[PDB]
């Protein structure tokens, strides 16, 4: 029916698929149609990791938008209601458009396949994924497939589907719609050409849950990120054991592995970083009757010695005082291989001031934004996300020594950061933004720092940010005097560095640039095989000879 | 009875076990043992490692008070041995004088012995092989009961092979006299007979053990992969090949973790790949207070080991003599805490020359000798690692050249495995002429004939030394600089040495050779802590 025009105000739970091919700007892109998606659609609730899988434009557009018809709410929120229901499949409101069973929806999906694996074969590449969930006012799959290929067609690079819409089960096999009648839909969400009527050739028909969603290997591991306990009425399994025996096949009928060719990614700015693949050195600038020069130089001294990143932090005279002067200063010299710059506070007003200048591209919060949570607010805007790297600790620095008693510690502090992480991204801080630190030395004896690091495999899966510098616990490895313990804690530090490079750990944050920079470097070197035969061809060669 | 004392003057191939159940004291009797078998029983020329398995002051004295032999010591080098080669290819050497017996009743034979003892505890294990001027094994086994009454539980001798001979005698009562008669051809003797009457009951060859004991196999392996004797199934690789994975399979054990390789530094046991050591650098090359005080410093700042050299108008002998003297006696003062007794570093000399070598040698200055020519350039040092009772360890290393050369001495037909051989024949030239196996080190010498990539590529490719006590010097050495991307270079260096430490402690390699001994120290500390569970 033409239901479809009503007011009548409901909330959907939509998961989308973003992809693109642009490896230059991926993020750039996607994180456009992120917002798009969010200031269209309604709110992204959940997203997954970016990855890369194998099988000034964009400035002026958001300048010139047309205004969505509901509004955005920045709102933080703990839980939906909408969301929990989706999940374990119970009742949401009915289905506008009419619902296929689930045989009849089986085989004509075959029929969209094959009819495609022969195209393919006559027809004789980089893939960027991104799942996200929305919690969506539009009222119905075919209204939503209208908006995102609207949005689609707004950004002309970008291909939006929809791969799930509650537990509908929807086949339609033929569609086609007005010039006009696209128009009074896209008045129904948006207040507003040669891209508009482009969208009815297309349009041919709508498929929920997408054909391929069982299919192609990289959706599988994007909604793995999200949403794993789901079963979908269709789908025979969970989407995780559907991942786990895709893997599990892969790897047995093929003899290869998977993950090699297909990467999972993080963001520090606005590159690509593939997790676990670099070790960066994320450089300390500890502000502390004060020349903001000498400031400015060492952040230069710190780039030129190694780092990637400067972490910047004050923590009378205030901590504003004490580092806008010098991130100003610094943005000035600059236009006078840029690193990217962290700040290490977990004061609202300060990231605001340095994220409102542009000073700083990184929110260091020790306090894993519970010192005040509306801060994940300052994360986005319109057309930008800044990353944030969360630490676990307890108490401040009076106290914190005494408070050291866990349960299991490993899994503790684990599962903190991975409720922290959920927080943020069911409030569309993107996942892969989300950098994790285990806080050595805050509330953890010596002992458990150790163990703490002893156990970093736990965070195979995540990107990791850890900072061990110059720290009490070195010391406690060790078995004029003042000199020669900084001599000893700073070479202490760069066996942990080299422990980090082998655990692949993403950031490490140090006071000595140069000596880490000089580690990892021979490190480095060292594992550069130019054949990775080799070993065995002339372990055989002096064999036969 | 007398055949056994015919005037013919021979030469046999023996393959020794030795054993004993003291840790502490291992080194010093498997190795009095060697002597005894070096200057009762002929040359030794083969050795495996000292190991570890799971199935003191009358030493010194007896030392002084030992009866002189009738046979000839001689310590010129050889390079070869034609009886050991006719042994290994299973030869005939010269017939049996003791009455052999043939494969089907030597087996049967045997497994009644092992019947009979599966009816009716840490061992250090040595095999070693003789060329032996005694007429046949009886006679051998009535010379090794001899010393190892000499020695006395504290020490097993045992022949595993003897020629390519199959014997089996059972019930064998030698005359007292007959004893006499045996001992005095090979001794000049000048009491403890009456119990080597009572001792020898049957005579096994090959020992009924050999191929049923893991430990026997593991240490014969070291020495003769290759051979086959008639009476074995397989040759001793093969053979300890299929013990290994028997016991994964048909036990699930993996034997390989109940026996521990051992190499010897000084005195002291050693487990293969358990322990990084840091070896400190001391270039005299000035004032002998001043490089004094810089070893003591180097003790504290955590060196096991202190590497001296005066090379790299003055002689080497008096840069390093006098400074090695000072240390000596300074040493000496400062032993009124005998918690500082124990505590001593071993003491490495980095020379080729046998001259520095021989006075330290004879003035006791000296642990090791680090020949970085691995004893090429003057093959008589090798007499110098042997004495009356003691053996030195030694540092092999490989190079090309001399200092002015060895930059342009870099073609290799395969880098890696070409100077992993040049070090095993090194070391088989070095056991060939009595040196323990257990005692010898491998180093690849980084920079020296290598380019930058070179010295990296041998460090990526360290793992073909996991069999092998291994030494490497990288500190300072030009190739670091390659890696990165005036004080800062220096600095950088360091740096990128303790990256290398890193490397050389997750690899396992025994021994590092280093300028910067607190900083080194610093991490080795840290990377061990962070193993401890
Ligand atoms: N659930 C769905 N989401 C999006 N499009 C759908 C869906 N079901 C059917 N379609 C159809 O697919 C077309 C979407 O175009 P799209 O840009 O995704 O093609 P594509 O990029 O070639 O897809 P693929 O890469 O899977 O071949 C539309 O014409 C639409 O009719
Ligand atoms: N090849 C051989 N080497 C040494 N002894 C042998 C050999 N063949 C037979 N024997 C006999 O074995 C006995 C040697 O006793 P030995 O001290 O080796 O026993 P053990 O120390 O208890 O070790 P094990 O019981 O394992 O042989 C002597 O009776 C000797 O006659
Ligand atoms: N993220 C992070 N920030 C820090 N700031 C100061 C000291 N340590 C740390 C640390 O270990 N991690
Ligand atoms: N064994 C050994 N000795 C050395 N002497 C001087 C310089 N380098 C070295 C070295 O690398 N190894
Ligand atoms: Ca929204
Ligand atoms: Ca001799
Ligand atoms: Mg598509
Ligand atoms: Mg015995």
């Amino acid at each position: 029916q033409e239901l479809i025009l009503s007011e009548e105000n409901k909330t959907n739970i939509a998961v989308l698929n973003l992809g693109t091919n642009d490896r230059r700007n991926a993020v750039l892109i996607l994180e456009t149609a992120l917002h798009l998606v969010e200031k269209y659609l309604g709110k992204i609730i959940n997203t997954s990791y970016l990855y890369e899988t194998v099988p000034n434009y964009i400035n002026e557009l958001m300048q010139n938008l047309e205004e969505s018809k509901y509004e955005e709410n920045k709102e933080l929120i703990d839980k939906c209601e909408e969301y929990e229901t989706f999940l374990k499949n119970g009742k949401v409101d009915n289905s506008i458009l009419k619902e296929v069973n689930v045989e009849n929806y089986l085989l004509e999906c075959n029929n969209i396949i094959v009819k495609n694996d022969e195209i393919m074969k006559n027809n004789l590449s980089y893939f960027y994924n991104l799942t996200v969930v929305v919690k969506t006012f539009v009222n119905d799959p075919l209204s939503m497939l209208v908006v995102i290929k609207y949005i689609e067609e707004l950004m002309k690079i970008i291909d939006i589907d929809i791969l799930f819409f509650n537990d509908f089960t929807i086949f339609m096999k033929n569609i086609k719609l007005e010039k006009n009648m696209i128009y009074k839909i896209l008045s129904k969400y948006i207040h507003l050409q040669e891209i508009i009527n482009n969208m009815v050739d297309n349009i041919e028909f709508l498929s929920i849950p997408h054909v391929y969603t069982t299919h192609r290997y990289s959706i599988l591991l994007c909604l793995n990120d999200m949403i794993p306990e789901y079963k979908h009425n269709v789908l025979n399994n969970t989407i995780r054991c559907l991942y786990n025996k895709y893997v599990s096949r892969m790897k047995e009928q093929y003899n290869i592995n998977i993950k090699e060719n297909n990467k999972r990614i993080y963001v520090l700015k606005d590159r690509i970083s593939y997790l676990k693949e670099k070790t960066n050195i994320v450089g300390i600038l500890n502000v502390n009757f004060v020349e903001p020069k000498r400031a400015v130089q060492r952040m230069f001294e710190m780039i030129n010695e190694g780092a990637s990143v400067i972490d910047i932090g004050g923590e009378k005279i205030s901590e504003r005082d004490l580092v806008v002067p010098v991130l100003q200063l610094f943005q000035k010299e600059w236009n006078d291989a840029k690193p990217i710059i962290s700040i290490d506070t977990i004061n609202y007003n300060v990231f605001k001031e340095c994220v409102d200048n542009d000073l700083v591209d990184i929110l260091n919060d020790i306090s894993a934004c519970t010192n005040n949570p509306e801060i994940i607010k300052l994360l986005k805007k319109k057309n930008k996300f800044y990353s944030v790297v969360l630490m676990h600790k307890r108490g401040n620095p009076h106290t914190m020594d005494e408070l050291t008693n866990y349960d299991n510690l490993v899994y503790d502090i684990k599962n903190y950061l991975e409720q922290r992480l959920n927080f943020l991204v069911l409030n569309g801080i993107p996942r892969y933004r989300i950098l994790f630190d285990i806080g050595l030395g805050f509330a953890k004896k010596h002992d458990q720092s150790i163990k703490l690091l002893q156990n970093i495999h736990v965070y195979d899966e995540y990107p990791l940010f850890i900072g061990y510098s110059r720290k009490r616990f070195i010391a406690h490895c060790m078995n004029d005097k003042d000199q020669l313990l900084y001599q000893k804690n700073i070479c202490g530090g760069l066996a942990i560095a080299s422990y980090s490079y082998y655990k692949k750990v993403d950031l490490i944050r140090v006071h000595d640039v140069l000596e880490t920079k000089s580690v990892l470097d021979v490190l480095t070197k060292i594992d550069q095989v130019k054949d990775p035969n080799s070993s065995s061809v002339d372990k055989l060669a002096a064999a036969l000879e």
